[PDB]
């Protein structure tokens, strides 16, 4: 089993999947407790008073949805809380917290109050990003660094004594991990680091290239946009092996392309590729959004034979770069080979878990616990 094991495989879940029709929707009880070792329930938010405050209360609250994965901890799966995301990342918020020491010490109690109230074992801190708000490093303050690591020594204080655990996603960006980490600080007091290792690219580079990358490529614009060159830095900087899991994504970056009659890596774009019917966002489509199109709509899939990268797959002006289960297995077998603490998803909600496409029921995930339970590298 994957909690026996070495490795830990941590799921990110989300509350949103619930609004979606058909065979889209995801609830609570879709979670396997087969494949994960950790839950991360994304997302809460940071209130307009500086305290961690739910997200929908609709699902969290009058449907029980905390309840109904914090259920989990039955199966000795660690059940989490992500403060933040993409979304509640606009703008100051954060960077006003984190760099008030008042502020942060009133958030600390009231965050460790929250997660016990509901039965949390810990929180996963989702600020997209310090100093680079939403990946602008022009607009956030440089003592968002300090500041942070300051939050993340004021949570460790209250919750490691609790018995309690704290994480964070984080940057793959090097300017980002350079402006906003104090990697050493944060690699001793955090029980993971879950690097997003994902969204290297997509629709905002103007040009078609792959949502996750593991090794360069000799037409990168830069050595940087890679698992390998990533991982391999935040070691650099002082984070242990152990304390890294590495994230892989379960759906693809979508682009509309310029022209039909070129179809390859780094071609022009004029857009995110077309809503699917199920996650309803330009330039995203989930995992089993991708492998229909590819079995009943003929998108023409295109890999490499160096297994540098995942595939893509194009049909008319529409272009998606994803991960199948080959390039999976590869990166799991780049996180043994390295020792890694394990892997990390986003999303549970996006694998194919009802086997639409045939290849089994959730044949992403369990193509990762697979390799991770499989003992050769
Ligand atoms: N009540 C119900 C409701 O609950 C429910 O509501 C739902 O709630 C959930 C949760 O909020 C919603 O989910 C969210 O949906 C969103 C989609 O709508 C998602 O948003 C996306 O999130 C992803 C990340 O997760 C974003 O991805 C990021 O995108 C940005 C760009 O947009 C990327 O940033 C860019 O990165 C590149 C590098 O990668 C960078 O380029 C560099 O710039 C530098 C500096 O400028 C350059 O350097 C210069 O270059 C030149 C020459 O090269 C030199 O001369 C200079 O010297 C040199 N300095 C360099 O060239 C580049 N390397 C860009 O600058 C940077 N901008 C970023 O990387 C990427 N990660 C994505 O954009 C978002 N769209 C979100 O994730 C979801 N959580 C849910 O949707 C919502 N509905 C509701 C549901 O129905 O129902 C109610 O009932
Ligand atoms: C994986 O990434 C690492 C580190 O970024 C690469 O190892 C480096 O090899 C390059 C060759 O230019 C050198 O810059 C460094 O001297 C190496 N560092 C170490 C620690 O070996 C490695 O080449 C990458 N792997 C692949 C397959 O591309």
């Amino acid at each position: 089993s994957l909690l026996n094991s070495r490795y830990k495989l941590v799921c990110y879940y989300t509350n949103w999947s619930w609004y979606r029709p058909g065979i889209g929707k995801y609830s609570p009880e879709d979670i396997d407790p087969s494949l994960c070792t950790h839950i991360v329930y994304g997302f809460a938010v940071l209130g307009n008073d500086g305290l961690m405050t739910a997200h929908d209360t609709w699902s969290d609250y009058d449907n029980r949805f905390y309840e109904r994965v914090v259920e989990y901890k039955r199966y000795g799966i660690k059940v989490s809380l992500a403060l933040g995301g993409w979304n509640d990342s606009a703008g100051d918020k954060y960077s006003k917290l984190v760099n008030d020491p008042a502020a942060r010490a009133k958030f600390v109690q009231h965050a460790v109050a929250f997660l016990e109230k509901y039965g949390f074992d810990g929180l996963d801190l989702d600020w997209e990003y310090p100093k680079c708000w939403q990946v602008d490093c022009s607009k956030g303050p440089d003592s968002d660094k300090q500041g942070f690591a300051d939050l993340v020594h004021e949570l460790s204080a209250v919750l490691k004594p609790k018995g309690l655990l704290l994480s964070a996603a984080v940057s793959p960006n090097k300017m980002v991990i350079d402006a906003g980490y104090d990697v050493p600080v944060l690699a001793r007091l955090l029980d993971w680091i879950a690097v997003m290792t994902y969204d290297y690219h997509g629709q905002w580079d103007k040009k078609t290239g792959h949502v996750a990358p593991l090794y360069y490529h000799p037409d990168d614009d830069t050595t940087y946009f890679n698992a390998n060159y990533t991982i391999h830095y935040w070691m650099e900087k002082g984070t242990p092996a152990s304390k890294i899991v590495m994230g892989m994504p379960m759906y693809g970056q979508s682009f509309t392309i310029e022209n039909r009659g070129i179809h390859g890596l780094n071609i022009p774009v004029s857009d995110g590729g077309e809503p699917g019917e199920y996650t309803r966002a330009k330039g995203f489509l989930a995992y089993y959004e991708i492998c229909d199109r590819i079995r009943n709509s003929g998108w023409t899939v295109v890999k490499d034979p160096y297994q540098r990268m995942g595939p893509y797959a194009y049909k008319g002006n529409q272009w998606v770069s994803f991960d199948d289960v080959e390039i999976i297995k590869k990166k799991v077998n780049f996180i043994k080979s390295l020792n890694l603490g394990g892997g990390m998803i986003w999303a549970l909600d996006l694998d194919d878990y009802r086997n639409r496409c045939g290849q089994g029921k959730h044949p992403l995930l369990n193509a990762i616990k697979t390799e991770l339970l499989n003992p050769k590298i």
